[PDB]
């Protein structure tokens, strides 16, 4: 797809089984998901957003589909409003941005 | 032009008659620069990511050059660790994401 940015660029991710709604967002370094249960061991991660640093749990090798494309890379896992598919993610699913 | 997302996608912009380094964000509702002057009225607003929220100065109509492409919008000015140039701005220089 070729997405305009009027609004937020919201698509459907599935990830544990189940889907949820995420921004694609080329200003983000790495993806961060809200609380939710994932296979594994976790490593510890600060994150620094526009309002300060937080502490999340990185998960490595978790499989994720966004907006249908396959992909399997590591996500943060932490309190957001939203959630967030950045670079990493952006990379493996082949994403540029375009003028 | 076409800009993967392998590294972060800083550009060079115009704005207040300097030269700055910023972000295309496609995550950002806003386009937010560090501490700079610009003229004419502003009011003070909250905005909010990752971390919590920052007071900011919104200042409107406000003329912008982007990697070459004028533009003008809104934009927010203070303590952000990077500027960022958001939907706002990102819409009028016919940015999309593309995969
Ligand atoms: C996600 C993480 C890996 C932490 N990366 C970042 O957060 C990097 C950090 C960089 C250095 C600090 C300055 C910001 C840049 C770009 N950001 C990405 C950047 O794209 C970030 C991602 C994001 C979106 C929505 C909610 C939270 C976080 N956007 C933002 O921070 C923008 C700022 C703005 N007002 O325009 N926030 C929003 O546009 C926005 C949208 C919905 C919301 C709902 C509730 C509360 C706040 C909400 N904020
Ligand atoms: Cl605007
Ligand atoms: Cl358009
Ligand atoms: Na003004």
């Amino acid at each position: 797809p070729q997405i305009t940015l009027w609004k937020r660029p919201l698509v459907t991710i599935k990830i544990g089984g189940q889907l949820k709604e995420a921004l694609l967002d080329t200003g983000a370094d790495d993806t961060v998901i809200e609380e939710m249960s994932l296979p594994g061991r976790w490593k510890p991660k600060m994150i620094g957003g526009i309002g300060g640093f937080v502490k999340v749990r990185q998960y490595d090798q978790i499989i994720i589909e966004i907006a249908g494309h396959k992909a399997i890379g590591t996500v943060l896992v932490g309190p957001t409003p939203v959630n967030i598919i950045g670079r990493n993610l952006l990379t493996q699913i082949g994403a540029t941005l375009n003028f």
